[PDB]
């Protein structure tokens, strides 16, 4: 049994379960749920089996160098490693200017690592080449929220699940991707059997088995589906005029102001009978979906990659918001429009802290001259040091690296050789013989390390302290539970030593530890609509998370954003009960987004939709969950899901080896034949480093958020 229990957060999903880590003689021996965090002491199996990961010996414990392109990683000292790193970076800026260097990070870094990296790069080096994996994930949700509400992140919280009466769950396999969360939704329907659940997803997954209605639409036709719901809502007088006349503005197909009648006329392009043919669904599912959504006392939408990993991701996020805006199912307990975040710290670390190429900390933006002044002042910089132009977004970043525009790059806590789309093209880029790539990486089996020129050994997870901000705006702290192995070091300290050594002004990285950097970041937030000044380390050790806005030490935090008398940002004497203060007139915005499709659509030559998905037993590239023997008893290897009736008609039997082929590559997989995939669709997981499916996917990006469309491309299938 454990001697003591150290409070933290699950290293996995954006559910952000609180965790308590039992240790004895400086060794983690047991894990349980934080009874006081939102998850109430529960953890899925992945969480429950984190100790063998934490305890694994197959770990990167010394710095390593690759002397030459295509050589072996050999041991180097931290001292030699650091000097190398700083000299290359500095020399590169010296020769070619700061846009020759870049940071590529992740919503798995602690908020403090991403904050310090973001600062070193944007303020130290003078480049906005800071990006990271949430570009590939949540950037559509950010676009959707900013264009609809004028501020990022949901206005609701997980606690809204306990109070919803209808759940519209689209582009989300909640059961496999947010298991504790899916249980809270399951529990809700079980408490109140009257609750309706609508699961919209081209696949039929476990998630749908608690659903009253499963809408298995044709990939890429969900926009049309959601306009059509709106048509049914307005047509049957189920909308909420008192809400929308006061709190909403309308924008037409061209983004010019419009009105309710324009909305009405625009929708006439999206009648149920027409849209049912397009979506390939019975028409009664549209009426069904729209009525459930609108007649329910409280409606909550939840969505994830099926909506965001899409050239039309921003628009699809807008369409989900339109449903809530036209009904006023929002700013109310149980009624809210709630984007699910995948990673544990995409929200806290990358979106809120602004660690993307076009962003600045705490809701500020690169193009915005006043915002840069705000930051030069806060970071004590000279005037005009923050570059006025966005850096490379992710796909354009690795394209930059391929042309040699970006010469030096740090990849931190991500596996881009495994997880970027269009891998053959990326791999060529990562092989630029004149590039210098530094991987900060814990597990030696990450495929990306095959490209590293230098590899640094980080402290993993609760081998050091730091903050995670999950999908519901909870900031939760993880304390230090064990010493890291070998020569592993907290990345926070690594970054500082890196910046001092590369000539960055040391006023800029004046941090001994994560506590220091958290205190400055509290300051940078103060008086913005993200203010978490009230979240001192003292409170975060005592509490199992606080939810922002949280502007002072006696503030409990905020459940409902935009609501008078619940969100400190809304003036007590604001004339009305709601205030979408992210728009200049306090009104949220319904957008008339034309419904299109995928960037690569099926045709005679490639007749099938290919999609890619999450599996419950493996987390992403499986460098962690793959260390846990019991997590292989279901899914050891990649497979392709094929539809029963597509299989019948083309002679494919279950278990059979087939080639899946797209324009970009071809690859053999055992076929798992069923009704999971609707007809015309095939699906693949991406956990297998021996089957790198991103070789198959195209690269095409939403033009506004620059998210890739991993969810749809055109494939064909053939018996091997
Ligand atoms: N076990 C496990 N859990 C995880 C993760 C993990 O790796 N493993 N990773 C975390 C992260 S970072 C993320 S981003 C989340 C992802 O969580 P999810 O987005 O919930 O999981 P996905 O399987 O990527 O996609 C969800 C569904 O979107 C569907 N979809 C495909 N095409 C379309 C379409 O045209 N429209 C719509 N509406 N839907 C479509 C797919 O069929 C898929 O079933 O999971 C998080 N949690
Ligand atoms: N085809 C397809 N591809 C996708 C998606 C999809 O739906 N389809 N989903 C996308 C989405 S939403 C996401 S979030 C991305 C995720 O893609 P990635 O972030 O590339 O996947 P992970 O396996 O989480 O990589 C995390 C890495 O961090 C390393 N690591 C763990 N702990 C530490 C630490 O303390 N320090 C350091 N330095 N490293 C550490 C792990 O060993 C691992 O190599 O994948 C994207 N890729
Ligand atoms: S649902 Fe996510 S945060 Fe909760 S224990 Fe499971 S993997 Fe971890
Ligand atoms: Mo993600």
């Amino acid at each position: 049994r454990p001697e003591k229990w150290v409070k933290g957060v699950c290293r996995y999903c954006g559910t952000g379960c609180g965790v308590l880590v039992g240790v004895k003689d400086g060794k983690a021996v047991a894990i349980q749920g934080n009874p006081n965090n939102h998850n109430a002491g529960l953890l899925c199996l992945k969480g429950s089996l984190l100790i063998p990961v934490l305890n694994s010996k197959e770990r990167v414990t010394q710095p390593l160098v690759r002397r030459h392109k295509g050589g072996k990683l050999e041991p180097v000292s931290w001292d030699e490693a650091l000097d190398l790193m700083a000299s290359r970076f500095r020399s590169s800026i010296d020769m070619y200017g700061p846009n020759s260097v870049a940071w590529y990070g992740s919503g798995q870094c602690l908020t403090e690592e991403s904050y310090v990296a973001n600062k070193i790069f944007k303020g130290g080096f003078g480049t906005n080449n800071v990006d990271g994996n949430p570009r590939l994930c949540m950037a559509s949700a950010v676009g959707g929220y900013v264009t609809s509400f004028g501020k990022d992140e949901p206005m609701g919280t997980y606690a809204d699940i306990d109070q919803a009466t209808c759940f519209f769950i689209i582009g989300s396999n909640t059961s496999e991707a947010h298991p504790v969360l899916f249980r809270r939704i399951a529990r809700r329907k079980q408490v109140e059997p009257g609750v309706k659940i609508i699961v919209a997803d081209p696949r039929r997954t476990n998630t749908s088995r608690i659903a009253d209605m499963h809408v298995a639409f044709r990939p890429g036709t969900d926009l049309a589906f959601m306009h059509s719901m709106a048509w049914v809502i307005i047509n049957e007088e189920l909308d909420n005029p008192r809400f929308w006349q006061r709190y909403v503005n309308f924008m037409d197909a061209e983004g010019k102001p419009s009105d309710f009648e324009g909305y009405k006329a625009f929708l006439e392009n999206y009648r149920p009978e027409k849209v049912a043919e397009i979506c390939r669904v019975p028409v009664e599912q549209i009426y069904g979906a729209a009525r459930a959504f609108a007649e329910s006392a409280a409606t909550m939408s939840l969505w994830c990659m099926g909506i965001n990993q899409r050239v039309q991701g921003v628009f699809a996020n807008n369409l989900i918001h339109n449903l809530h805006l036209i009904t006023g199912q929002i700013c109310r307990p149980g009624a809210t429009s709630f984007s699910l975040t995948g990673q544990p710290n995409a929200c806290g670390g990358v979106r809120d802290g602004g660690a993307l190429s076009h962003l600045l900390p705490a809701g500020r933006a690169i193009p915005n001259a006043k915002h840069r002044a705000e930051m030069e002042k806060l970071w004590g910089l000279p005037e005009g040091r923050i570059a006025p132009e966005p850096g490379y977004h992710t796909v354009a970043l690795f394209e930059a690296l391929g042309r040699g525009d970006v010469k030096c790059m740090i990849i931190c806590e991500t596996n881009p050789a495994h997880t970027l789309p269009n891998l053959n093209k990326v791999h060529k880029a990562m092989s630029h013989p004149e590039s210098f790539i530094v991987c900060i990486e814990a597990f030696p089996d990450a495929v990306t390390l095959e490209y590293a020129d230098l590899v640094l050994p980080p402290a993993f997870w609760c081998e050091r302290d730091g903050v995670y901000g999950c999908g519901e705006r909870r900031y939760s702290l993880t304390e230090k539970a064990v010493d890291p192995p070998g020569q592993c070091r907290p990345t926070v300290n690594t970054l500082v030593e890196f910046a001092r050594r590369a000539g960055v002004d040391p006023q800029l990285v004046n941090f001994r530890n994560a506590e220091d950097v958290w205190n400055e970041w509290r300051m940078v937030s103060k008086g913005t609509t993200y203010d978490f000044w009230g979240m001192t380390r003292e409170r975060l050790r005592k509490e199992s998370g606080l939810i922002w806005p949280c502007p002072s030490e006696d503030h409990p935090g905020t459940s409902l954003r935009y609501v008078r008398g619940q969100d400190p940002c809304v003036p007590a004497d604001h004339p009305d009960r709601f205030f979408f203060y992210g728009k200049p007139d306090g009104r949220a915005v319904i957008w008339m987004r034309p419904a299109k499709g995928a960037a690569e659509e099926p045709d005679a030559e490639y007749p099938l939709y290919l999609t890619s998905m999450r599996v419950i037993d493996h987390w992403h590239t499986a460098t962690m969950t793959g260390k846990v023997p019991e997590l292989q008893k279901a899914n050891p290897i990649a497979f392709v899901e094929i539809n029963e009736e597509d299989a019948a008609r083309t002679g494919i039997k279950h278990g059979d080896s087939v080639i899946v082929e797209t324009r970009r590559d071809a690859m053999e997989l055992p076929a798992r034949v069923s009704d999971v995939c609707r007809p015309g669709l095939i699906a693949v997981p991406f956990f297998d480093p021996k089957k790198l499916v991103n070789k198959l996917f195209l690269d095409a990006t939403d033009p506004v958020s620059r998210e890739p469309e991993y969810k749809i491309c055109a494939a064909r299938v053939r018996k091997a």
